[PDB]
C-alpha cells in the first residue's frame, strides 16, 4: 500500500555463484542498491545489474565505531524507502548472519509501515558444513560469535558440532584498514582449553572466496593455537569448527515413551552411520558396504516405482509461469494484487492450469503439475533425517 | 586424474528463487542429474535445464527402510560417477542440512579417488532467521533434529535460540507415502515443558514454497501444543523456534582480560543494541535513535570516503572473466588446469590483469580490480591484513 520498500538480500560466500536467482533479481529491479561485500569480482558483477548502486563500505573508517558506521548504513537505505523508492541491500553471505544493518533498517522500516523484506542467503557456517563435510543434525550445532561466548559464558556441549564466527576479533570495538590486532586470541584458547583439553581438534575454516581457491580446513590441536605462527593465521573471514569429543548416550525413558524397543535391543552410541565425522578424535573406521547395504543395492535391478509415486506431468506454459513468478518481482506482485486477473492473462495454460494459478492453493497447484495415484488418493508426502 | 566427478548442490527452500547460480550451471553442465526435491515448479525448471535426470525420491517406498533407500539414493549416484560422469545429484535446501544420502556418495566418492564436491546452498534454518528476523549471533543459536533432542536428551540453552527440525515426524522409524500421524508429538511438548515452562512462547515455522506464498510463523504457548487444533497443523515441512527466556549477563573476568571498560561499569545488561527480538517474551522497547544515532546521521552530509578507502577500478574483460570463472563449470576447470594458458587466451585483458590471472592469487587479482591505497599495500608485505565487516553483539563492546 505505501509507496517504499526495503529488500534485503545476500550474495552467498564465493563469489557470484553463490548469490540466489532471486537476490540477483531483485538486484536488477530495484530503484536503488546498497551493498557491502568483500571482493571485487563480486561487486563489479552487481554494478553491471543495475545502474543506480552505493558502496556501503566507504561508511567504515579508522577509530569510527562500527555502531556509528552500521547507524549510518541503515540511515542511508531507509532515507531512500521514506522517498517512496524500491530500495535493495546487498550483503554478503546471508545478509542476516552476524550483521548489524540489515536488522536495524528492516525494523526501521517496518515500524514506520514500509514494506520490509530480508530474502536468505548462503552462510559462511552453510559453507562449513559444505566444506568439512557435517551435517548440523548429526550431532546437533551450536554456534556463537567468539566475543560473546566468552563475555556471556555461552555454554558449549562436547556432544555437539561448536562453530565458532570472527575469532580474528576477540574483543574489538573499532574499524582498522589494516585488519585487526587479535591479541586477545589467547583468552579464547584459554575457554577452548578448559572446555575440550589441550590436544582436542579446532578445524581452522576460511570458505575460498573466489571460484578457484581450495577452501582453508586446518586441524590444529587447541594446544597449537597458542604458537605465533598458527595465531597469526587466524583473520577477519576465519571460523573455527570444533568437533565433539565424545557420543550421547541414549535416554531409556524416552526410547520407550517414543515405543523404539523391541524386547531388547542394541543399538549403540558408538555404532554409526557411514560416514563418521573426519575430524572428531579417535573415531573407528565405518564400514561403507556392509551386508544390509549390498542387499539393499542388489534390489535395485528389480526396482519400479511404487503405486503411490507421483511423477511430474506438467507442461511447458505451467512451468514457464511458475518459472517468472519466482524470477520476476514485477510479474510476482501482479500476481499477487490479482490472481484471476493474472492468471487469465497466461498464454497458453489449460484450464486446470488456470483454474490452479487462480486458485493460489498448493494443492491445486500441485495436481496441476504432478499425477496423484488413485492408491495414494485413498489415504504432501515428505523425506526426513535418520540421527 | 580419474575420470568422473560427483558434485551435490541445493535448490533452497522457495520454488526456483531460492537455488544459487553455481548449482544451475553445475545443473546445466552435467552428464546425468539426480535430485530430491519437494515441489513441483523447482522439478520442472530441474527437467528444463538437463535432458538426463532421474528422481530419487521413487526409491522411497512403505515398509522399505530410510536407511536402505539412502544406501540406493546414493548408489545411483556414485554407479554413474564410477563410469566416467559429471554427476549432479540435487536435494532441495542445503544439500547436507538434516541429509543423508548427500554424505554418504560424497564420502564413497572421495574415498575412490573421484573429484567430490558439495556446494552449499539456502537451508530451512536460513529461511528462518529471514522471516522471523533474527540473527544467530545474538545471542547465540542451537539446532537439533526434535527426536534426537528427545533420544539423547540434548542440552537447551534458556539465553539463546533454539532451532528444531523434523517436529512433525518425532520418533517415527517408517516412511509412508500418506504422511505421518504425529502421534508422539506430546513426548517434544513435555520436554519443551520442563525446559521452558508452560507459558513460554514456541514459532511454528512454515517458509514459503512457492513464491506467492507467505511464510507461516505462528506463535503459540507450550500449552497451546497440547491442543489437537494446533497440534494438527505441525507437519513434515514444520520447524520450531524457540525464543530465548533471559538475557545473560557478562563475565566480570572476560571484561577485565579484553580490556572493556576504562571507566569502571554502566549500570545494564539488557540495554540491547536495537532491534530487539520481538519474539522473546516482555522483551522491552529499544530506542532505534538515541543522542548517539543521531549524532552518527548529522555527520552523513559533511561524509567523504576515507584516503584509505579501495574504489572498484577494473574492466569490462576481467568483470567478464571472473563471472565466467563463476559460472561456467567448464571454463573452471580449464583455468585450473592451466592459469597460464587460459589466460593468455581471454581477450582484451590488460597486462596487470593477466599477470593477476596468472597467478591465481587473491591479493593480485584484488589489486588489479581495485585502486588500492599505499598503507594497505606497506601492510600486506610485511593473516590478510584488511579491515573486514564484523557484527556487535555485545553491547559493552
Ligand atoms: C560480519 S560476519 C558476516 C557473516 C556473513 N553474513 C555470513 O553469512 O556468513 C563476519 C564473520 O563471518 C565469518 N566468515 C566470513 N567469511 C568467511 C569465509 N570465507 N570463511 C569462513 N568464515 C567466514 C567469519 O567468522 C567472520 O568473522
Ligand atoms: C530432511 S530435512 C531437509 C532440510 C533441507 N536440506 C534444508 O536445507 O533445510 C526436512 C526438515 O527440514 C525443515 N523444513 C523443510 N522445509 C521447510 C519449510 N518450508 N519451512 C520450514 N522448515 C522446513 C523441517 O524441519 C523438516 O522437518
Amino acid at each position: 500500500t505505501k509507496a517504499g520498500s526495503l529488500t534485503i538480500v545476500g550474495t552467498g560466500i564465493e563469489s557470484i555463484g553463490q548469490m540466489t536467482l532471486q537476490a540477483l533479481s531483485y538486484i536488477e529491479a530495484a530503484a536503488k542498491v546498497f551493498y557491502c561485500v568483500i571482493d571485487p569480482a563480486t561487486e563489479a558483477f552487481i554494478l553491471t545489474k543495475n545502474k543506480n548502486c552505493v558502496d556501503l563500505y566507504q561508511y567504515y573508517d579508522n577509530g569510527k565505531s562500527a555502531l556509528n558506521t552500521y547507524t549510518q548504513m541503515s540511515e542511508l537505505m531507509v532515507r531512500e524507502v521514506r522517498k517512496g523508492l524500491d530500495v535493495v541491500g546487498v550483503f554478503y553471505g546471508h545478509p542476516g548472519v552476524f550483521v548489524n544493518p540489515s536488522h536495524r533498517a528492516l525494523a526501521i522500516a517496518k515500524s514506520e509501515g514500509y514494506r520490509a523484506r530480508m530474502l536468505p542467503g548462503v552462510s559462511a557456517e552453510d559453507c562449513l558444513f559444505a566444506d568439512l563435510c557435517i551435517d548440523p543434525s548429526n550431532p546437533g550445532c551450536l554456534t556463537y560469535e567468539a566475543s560473546d561466548f566468552l563475555i556471556r559464558d555461552r555454554p558449549v556441549s562436547i556432544h555437539s558440532h561448536l562453530v565458532l564466527f570472527q575469532v580474528g576479533c576477540v574483543g574489538i570495538a573499532d574499524f582498522n584498514f589494516t585488519g585487526f590486532d587479535n591479541n586477545k586470541f589467547g583468552v579464547l584458547v584459554d575457554r577452548l582449553e578448559q572446555e575440550y583439553g589441550a590436544e582436542h581438534p579446532v578445524v581452522h575454516y576460511i570458505a575460498a572466496m573466489m571460484p578457484h581457491q581450495d577452501p582453508v580446513t586446518d586441524k590444529y590441536t587447541v594446544a597449537q593455537l597458542r604458537e605465533p605462527e598458527i595465531a597469526k593465521r587466524v583473520g577477519g573471514v576465519s571460523t573455527f569448527y570444533i568437533p565433539p569429543k565424545a557420543r550421547k548416550a541414549s535416554n531409556l525413558d524416552i526410547i520407550r515413551r517414543l515405543e523404539l524397543l523391541p524386547a531388547g535391543q542394541v543399538p549403540d552410541k558408538k555404532a554409526r552411520i557411514y560416514p563418521a565425522n573426519q575430524w572428531e578424535p579417535d573415531v573407528p573406521e565405518v564400514e561403507p558396504y556392509r551386508p544390509s547395504d549390498q542387499a539393499a543395492i542388489a534390489q535395485l535391478a528389480d526396482h519400479a516405482p511404487p503405486e503411490q509415486y507421483q511423477p511430474l506431468a506438467t507442461s511447458k506454459a505451467m512451468s514457464d509461469v511458475m518459472t517468472k513468478l519466482a524470477l520476476d518481482p514485477k510479474a510476482l506482485a501482479d500476481y499477487k494484487a490479482d490472481h484471476r486477473a493474472f492468471a487469465q492473462s497466461v498464454p497458453d495454460l489449460t484450464p486446470q492450469e488456470r483454474a490452479a494459478l487462480e486458485l493460489g492453493d498448493s494443492w491445486a497447484i500441485r495436481c496441476a503439475m504432478k499425477n496423484m495415484p488413485s492408491s495414494l488418493l485413498d489415504a504432501n508426502g515428505f523425506p526426513w533425517v535418520i540421527v
